[PDB]
């Protein structure tokens, strides 16, 4: 009953994560574009959900006991807005706690995204990588 009882439930946490993104009223006034991949050519500031680089290779399965979700945000302004888009997406992510209908997973990962201003004239973008673990998933 507890072998690989996730599968569609783990990816449905991305739907529950999309439910904190749709339930969080301050984020929608900041983006016109919270979408699950389509709308990459839509107006700035805005966000698409997926993965970064050549992360899923041959299979799209994050080892065994893990659920993985990445968010890619292009605001395109200055240093304060990159912390506001990144803090607004994580503030949504724990605004309403992550549960799916009989299934619990906890956000347990170590990452960093740095906000910087360069002399060469670079854009401000936020790349967010989140992993949720079923190991001690109390719920």
């Amino acid at each position: 009953q507890g072998l690989q009882t996730w599968k569609l439930a783990s990816r449905a946490l991305q739907k529950a994560t999309v439910e904190n993104l749709e339930s969080y009223q301050p984020l929608m006034e900041m983006v016109n574009q919270v979408t699950e991949s389509p709308g990459k050519d839509d107006p700035y500031p805005y966000v698409v959900i997926g993965d970064q680089s050549s992360t899923p290779f041959e299979t799209k399965s994050s080892f065994g006991e893990n659920i993985t979700m990445d968010f890619h945000v292009w605001g395109g302004t200055t240093r304060a807005e990159a912390q506001d888009i990144s803090s607004r997406v994580l503030e949504a992510l724990t605004y309403k706690p992550l549960m799916f209908e009989g299934f619990t997973f906890v956000a347990k990962k170590l990452v960093l995204a740095q906000v910087i201003t360069d002399t060469d004239g670079v854009t401000k973008h936020g790349i967010i990588k989140v992993r949720f673990t079923i190991n001690n998933n109390t719920g």
